[PDB]
């Protein structure tokens, strides 16, 4: 069992993604991948938006202009959105979480929102039930 749980949590102003792994080693495996990828793309994730929490969790913290462009926010049509800075970084993170593009909207490379994933409302809502991926 290497399943991952994904929830949207918090409040409208400060929404976050909670990613829960089966154990700390699986969490570390994921983190190593994304930190390695971000550095190559020049996306600065040194302290934002990912943050570990005990046990077994990685949070994606809120975006907040001007402090931080990356992170979670509620879109204008009430979808849970995540800004990843660069389209290749978005695609990499989603793939390595087992979040298929069919679960939301993933604007392509040269489109507005190319850096962002939006979950369909029916798939994920704020303080709603979790999704199980990589099952």
């Amino acid at each position: 069992d290497s399943s991952i749980s994904i929830s949207a949590i918090g409040n409208v102003d400060s929404p976050m993604i909670r990613i829960t792994f089966q154990n700390q080693t699986e969490r570390e495996f994921f983190l190593n991948k994304i930190t390695d990828k971000a550095k190559s793309l020049g996306v600065n994730i040194s302290t934002h938006p990912f943050e570990i929490k005990e046990p077994n969790m990685v949070l994606i913290k809120p975006s907040k202009y001007p402090d931080n462009k990356l992170g979670c926010y509620i879109s204008k049509n009430k979808e849970i959105a995540i800004n990843f800075g660069r389209t290749d970084f978005r695609d990499f993170v989603l793939s390595n979480l087992g979040v298929g593009s069919h679960l939301g909207t993933c604007p392509t490379k040269n489109e507005t929102g190319n850096d962002t994933f939006y979950f369909h409302q029916e798939n994920l809502s704020l303080n709603g039930p979790a999704l199980s991926v990589n099952t």
